[PDB]
């Protein structure tokens, strides 16, 4: 076993959810409070991965693009890995984006990290 062949196992982390349905989005982050984040991991051609957070009573969600071993969900900031991406705005307010959220990384969708 190598490094190589393969990329990383966010799979791993207790903030992924691997193969989420949309309805299953809603009523997850339904009765959680402002600050839970979740990454989803549904099968498209356009977008790989894709993200859902909770603020002011309300289940945004959030578009990731990945292409030539890069990634990013918008052209504010390019990261190489999805980690670098999720990592890097989980410390810093994504206001930077999202003029309307101005909100971080606090507590995941299973508990409390």
């Amino acid at each position: 076993s190598r490094p190589p062949s393969r990329e990383i196992d966010y799979t791993a982390y207790p903030w992924f959810a691997g193969n989420m349905e949309r309805q299953q989005t809603d009523n997850l982050l339904k009765s959680h409070a402002s600050g839970t984040y979740l990454i989803r991991e549904r099968p498209a051609e356009a977008e790989r991965f894709a993200i859902s957070i909770k603020f002011n009573d309300e289940v945004k969600h959030i578009k990731v693009v990945e292409k030539d071993n890069w990634i990013h969900i918008t052209e504010a900031k390019k990261f190489d890995s999805l980690l670098e991406l999720v990592e890097y705005y989980q410390c810093h307010s994504l206001k930077e984006s999202f003029k309307q959220l101005d909100t971080t990384l606090k507590y995941p969708y299973k508990s409390r990290e």
